[PDB]
């Protein structure tokens, strides 16, 4: 069929989503699973949308709408909330991230015997973290304010971190795929101490050319005085793809970068006294707008990632290492988390921490990068990065996002009266 | 790859943002910008590869006309058309068609073309869309019952403009791709078998149309939903499956979503079947959900006009702009009037005149100019020689260009001087 | 597989044309269907190329190949041993060709009902004629020297011929496939007659058009005297297909036109007595090795065209209808042929006119033409001209080309001894 | 389609046709008539579209090759070789790839690219063509020697400049291809890695060419095939075998069809085995063959030629002749001596400084100018820009063009001024 197949699936996809929604509407249980074995219905066992297809699509989207996703969610959150626990968190991201990464790279290596690389890009996937399947349920068993925010903050800011971890580690499986800096840094400097040399050049080049645009954004917005639709989305959609574009091109994750100038037009209100009213509100409604207008962009786009995710995977490979994987999984939930949240402890008690470190589930972007490894394999041919391997992961992070999810959303109120 | 589609978007968002603030600071209508602005970025600065922007359209010249067109029939007065529904489908049928033929002839004595390549000019310059006039309708106070046709008249022409291209490409291609109109043609011959056609699609698609808009509602009672983005997911996925079953069964699906866009826009109908109560929610919820569409209409609608600034090629376009100029003012004095004459019947001459004269082509011909050239290139029929694709292309950037510059500017000198 | 597929497919392709020839040289038998069996051998017995490729490939040889083969066949004849019967075979290529398409036309039609065109077209592939595998044969048995004469040339022109009769009777089958002038003149004064009107059109104004380029290129011959290789060459085929360009430009059948190229400079000797000798013999003897040369590529095209067709065809709608393809095809050679030849009898007995007419055979042109309906058919989708009938044709014209080959080959000396 | 395409091959051949007339009676090679020509009838005169050029160029780019260098493998004696085996093996494995790396050094410093493509665009120059030198060898009495050992030299960087380029290209694919090379780049790094796939490459390129050189002559015996076609047909079959087998085995086929053609060219070897009486007959009818695939492979080679003048755009060029000509100057005069000095050890200073200036690019870069650009456009991978492949393959336009011109003009006054 042609292009019109392709809109089939866009409507299948949406409906299907709809319907999903409403299950969730009706039904407690999280949208997020119910999405993912939509998609796997509407996919591989009605056979109305090919995995090839599917996977055609999900680069796209594996692109924009996580662009898109990552700058709403740098808008949503208030710098003041994560100053408020700035220390705490920083460590908490960078160690528990690479270290959760590392160990169930580890952990990964064990159950299948794989080269590390594979263990430690399985973690990077499986680095990022979705509690938006949470907030609304902290709030719906009484779950006090503190806590909410760090979470919050950890996976605004872990996200695309874990992409960088992926990139990072996909770059260390296939040569050329690694960007210039990277390769030079690499050959110069080893694998191991270069990734972190790499890590600190391109996390802090696109965090400080992030605030730039971003301000250069508030400026612009500022002379210009566009209030009105759609002028607005459509510089908000052209700034954030700028950041990414560029920050690419310098050799450095573009989704940081955008999803900083997110952070900051979000929370960025500089202004002299001098300066009329007028304007201000005018801007600040007009910014509410266009926030929240892409905020259902990003429920889009969220929605496509999941399905599509349901679409993709392979029943064989994953009842084949079914077990396997949920092993993998539940171990990850119950020994990566801890284990890397550990040298937070000294600011809250054996208790407190135990909460949050054994609660954080996975969700979005590790369900995004479930197929990019197997997409490379499809696409270009390595020896490292096998096609089985690649199914193999994916498969792995269905599990671990599915077990994850369900899991942890389950247990969450035992967790409270049993804690407090 | 997709880097520098994230460039493009980049660039072309941006543009069409500083593109909106100059039409906004000059009062001038931001169409031309649009596509002088494109022009610079793809060929002048050569930052665009043309043929990328070819495929970037032709992502857009479906989704973005399905959007484009579904929030269209959103913005719709269902009694404001019943007032005038035989003025309406006279002008949407006849004055289209005959609009079509008309331009044909000239397309074919001004280039010695075929007049099957002729006629496929016309079906693609059919469709007009003046939403840039409004202001100016709203500031010199045209009346509103003419407004009211003109844009009713435009919201229709978009979608027939649509099939009566998809007709001459079939014709252009041998096989006349095997379809109904094939059997049709060969059947009662190409005339006959046209007529037919077009009126079994359009049939089709306003049943259908209205079939799946009023599922969509019925959908939407016995579902209760009211909130993003649950809503938003739900008109775009009615939106697509209308479109691709409309298409499933040879039907414009582009039709089948305007009525549909019709039927939601039009619905306070079975409000007193259900307690008003919820209804009510359900109507603003509506709405919004109808705006936002609408910013996604006017995202995909400068889109549209950008690419169509970068796709061009200057040599082509000014080495046959000499002709250009006079095949766009020859279709905008000529074409309209003959083809609205028989609307003269209704209305006062005056009138008449009036809206056969301000007749701007917008973007639905934008999006189908390098249709002809794209299936030439790609399927390499050779009734299609691409040097006639470029042809066509640019005689209908020129089309477009005079029309909705003149028309602009036709307006205050044209209401006193007669009305 | 990449394009080392297609050059693996043109080692099987020579090599095993090589084989044949071998079988050929070493057996009396044909070559021609030895080809063919070879082709199917290769093809859907081994599945060693899939009939996709085999098509696409077949396509681009249908032009080039036909058109060097037609042209060499030009420059083969000569002119004062066609002018000796120059009345009796005008007729009988126009007649014959058209009558016996005509009416194995109606002979097609009969066996499986079909809108005549279907069967016309048939008959118009079926048009063509190839007694290159007899011509040996005939001075294999002595067999005199008048009547092999107006056989060669009955092909050579009929060649070009039976594409004309197929292009205007698919014209009729696909509108958009009919040129303009074709179109017009049927509008115009119907299809039956605007048929011939466009026949006599097309082929004056190919011939005329074919003289013309060739004396010119015999002039720019002259002038340039280019007696070395590899320019001459280069401008022979240069030449054949700026003719097979314009003429196909001007709505007439280019075939011809390069044929009767060939058959100017093939036989054209035109000087002035004040004029050297040193350049005369020097572009003689240019032009000999050039048609060898050609020669040699026209067989190679040759091969091409008889084992691409054999890998072509599809068994099971052959053995499906395999009887009716022999009822069809015995009598179109038992029928068509004597009975689209009667009205040449006014020149040769009863008894001499019925070995010509019972002998000839169909080979090279309609083995090219038998997946062309099906091309279109692939490549075009109509109600008229199914897919179905595509592979039908072709089987047919397979079955055709066998047995003609086959009985006219094997049955030739029967007929000297018990006609002479 | 195919009228198209008929159009041009008429163009292109009557276009040679007339070039080797030009060429003919002005004395000057036929070369770079050959790619003005071409230049004239794609761009300038918008004749042929650049791009079915470039379609065509991807046809021709192997086929015509193969036979191209089949053919030269042909025109070769063993003898010749054998008297100057280390010589030639030390110019074609070390000289060659040295001349790789310089150039790329000259590229990365003209135009500050990554030192791959600079190494790409070193491997497309690699090889070289003197065959337009020729006739002023034996014109202007040149050593025999000499000659011997340059034209010698040239059939075999042909082919060895071509998986030079396929293995920056594989440099330049991330996956690598997942080749052999790939896996010694990961156990070995890329430069050990390379170069043990330089020997795997070679070594089973000549063995398996031997192979079937021996096999296609024994084939020959058993068979006994002495006349056209079948002798023809059963060459192009042989080449195209050696072709696809070698690349199956990740090996350059062309190599091995040229160790073919070696093997064929000189095979007078099994003679005293089998009774001369017919053995003369197949060795005169294997010479005609011969002669007939030489007339090919000048076809072929004006094809190359012509196209790669119509594919190139005059802007690029233009904008970048000013470095180009400098990097031409450049290769002339730094990278042959550079990459030759080790042969100094053999010959005398003269004879080398002679061998070394006297390095025209001919045809298989012509072949190659485009590759990077194409698989780029195609490909469509991150690290090769379109603009990059532009960038290249005008660079080797101007290359080829300066250096078979003033290598063309170097023999006489290079010749008495040293020797
Ligand atoms: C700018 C002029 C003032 C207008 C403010 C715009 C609305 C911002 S307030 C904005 O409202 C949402 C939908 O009503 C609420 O979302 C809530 O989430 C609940 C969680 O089950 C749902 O029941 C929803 O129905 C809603 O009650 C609230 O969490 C959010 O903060
Ligand atoms: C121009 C200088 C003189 C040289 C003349 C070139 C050769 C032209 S003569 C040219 O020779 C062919 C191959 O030997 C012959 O072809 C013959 O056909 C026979 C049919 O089974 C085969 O046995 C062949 O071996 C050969 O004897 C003959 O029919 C043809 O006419």
């Amino acid at each position: 069929m042609i292009e019109l197949s392709l809109a089939e699936a866009l409507f299948l996809i949406l409906f299907t989503g709809v319907i999903s929604m409403l299950i969730s509407r009706r039904t407690g249980i999280s949208y997020v699973p119910i999405f993912i074995l939509t998609g796997l219905v509407i996919g591989p066992l009605l056979k109305l949308i090919p995995r090839d297809l599917a996977h055609e699509i999900f680069d796209f989207v594996r692109v924009f709408g996580l662009v898109i996703i990552l700058f709403t969610e740098g808008h949503n959150l208030s710098w003041r909330l994560l100053k408020k626990n700035m220390p705490t968190i920083v460590t908490l991201d960078t160690i528990g991230l690479i270290l959760t990464a590392l160990i169930a790279g580890f952990i990964f290596k064990v159950v299948f015997n794989s080269s590390f690389l594979l263990g430690f890009l399985f973690g990077a996937i499986i680095g990022a973290t979705d509690p938006a399947t949470l907030i609304p349920l902290f709030r719906q068993y009484r779950v006090k304010q503190d806590i909410e925010t760090v979470i919050v903050t950890e996976s605004i800011f872990n996200d695309p971190l874990g992409i960088v971890l992926t990139l990072i580690a996909i770059s260390m499986l296939v040569p050329g795929y690694g960007g210039g800096i990277f390769s030079t840094l690499s050959e110069k400097l080893g694998i191991y101490a270069g990734g972190v040399i790499y890590f600190l050049y391109n996390v802090s080049v696109s965090i400080s050319l992030g605030i730039f645009l971003g301000i250069l954004g508030y400026k612009f917005i500022k002379r210009t005085g566009i209030f009105d639709f759609p002028e607005i989305e459509a510089f908000s959609l052209s700034l954030a793809f700028l950041g990414f574009f560029i920050g690419e091109r310098l050799d450095a994750s573009g989704y940081l970068v955008a999803t900083v100038t997110g952070i900051v037009l979000g929370n960025y209100k500089l202004l002299k006294p001098r300066e009329n009213i007028r304007i201000l509100k005018r801007l600040q409604r007009a910014i509410e707008k266009e926030v929240h207008f892409n905020d259902t962009l990003a429920a889009l786009a969220t929605i496509f990632i999941f399905v599509l995710l349901g679409a993709e995977m392979n029943l064989e490979v994953i009842w084949s290492n079914l077990g396997k994987g949920l092993l993998v999984a539940l171990g990850v939930m119950i020994l990566a988390r801890p284990l890397a949240t550990l040298p937070l402890l000294k600011w809250w008690n054996f208790r407190e921490y135990l909460f949050i470190a054994l609660e954080g589930p996975r969700g979005v972007v590790p369900s995004a990068l479930a197929s990019l490894p197997l997409s490379l394999a499809l696409k270009y041919k390595s020896p490292l990065l096998t096609v089985h391997w690649g199914e193999i992961i994916m498969a792995t992070v269905v599990i671990t996002v599915l077990t994850s999810v369900i899991v942890e959303t389950l247990w969450i109120p035992i967790l409270k009266d049993k804690l407090d």
